[PDB]
């Protein structure tokens, strides 16, 4: 029944395609092929409730800022994806969660903290620095492979969830109403 839009967003690289397409098709993608933009539809069952997840996959670099900045208004959850071999994709999140929290003009915006390539030996961003982050925004955090498949489906469940407690949230919240 109920439709949730959800926005995957990161660095370049750092396999933002890859988790989505294993998401909906269940394959790994090997081949490195640069994000314009594009829209995925998947109907899943999550606690009970048929789902319908409207996937934007983003480009790991926008060229006009107004791109980006009509994702970040219409996205109701955010997958935040960084490479665990990519310092930089790692400290691009915290101007992620930023840019958003300007454009929806909201503290409280739904989001999942993603460490994705947890399968390479490469890694140069700790776990531990990477929940600490996450605890600090108050948001979920997973490590995932889209080689593997490890935490896909955990990553997509678990924005459904947080979009569903924050629309909870949102109707009892917070001081200008609200019911409950
Ligand atoms: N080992 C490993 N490789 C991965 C993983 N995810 C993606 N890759 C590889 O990294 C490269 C980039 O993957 P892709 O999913 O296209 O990244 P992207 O962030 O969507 C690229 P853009 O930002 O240009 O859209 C590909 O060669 C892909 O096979 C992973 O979990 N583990
Ligand atoms: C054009 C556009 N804008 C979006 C915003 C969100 Cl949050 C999710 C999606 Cl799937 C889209 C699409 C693709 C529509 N086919
Ligand atoms: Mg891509
Ligand atoms: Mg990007």
């Amino acid at each position: 029944s109920t439709e949730y839009k959800l926005v995957v967003v990161g660095a370049d690289g750092v396999g933002k395609s890859a988790l989505t397409i294993q998401l909906i098709q269940n394959h790994f993608v090997d081949e490195y092929d640069p994000t314009i933009e594009d829209s995925y539809r998947k109907q899943v069952v999550i606690d009970g409730e048929t789902c319908l997840l409207d996937i934007l996959d983003t480009a790991g670099q926008e060229e006009y800022s107004a791109m980006r900045d009509q994702y970040m208004r219409t996205g109701e959850g955010f997958l935040c994806v960084f490479a665990i071999n990519n310092t930089k994709s790692f400290e691009d999140i915290h101007h992620y969660r930023e840019q958003i929290k300007r454009v929806k003009d909201s503290e409280d915006v739904p989001m999942v903290l993603v460490g994705n390539k947890c399968d390479l030996p490469s890694r140069t961003v700790d776990t531990k620095q990477a929940q600490d982050l996450a605890r600090s925004y108050g948001i979920p955090f997973i490590e995932t492979s889209a080689k593997t498949r490890q935490g896909v489906d955990d990553a997509f469940y678990t924005l459904v969830r947080e979009i569903r407690k924050h629309k909870e949230k949102m109707s009892k919240d917070g001081k200008k109403k609200k019911k409950k």
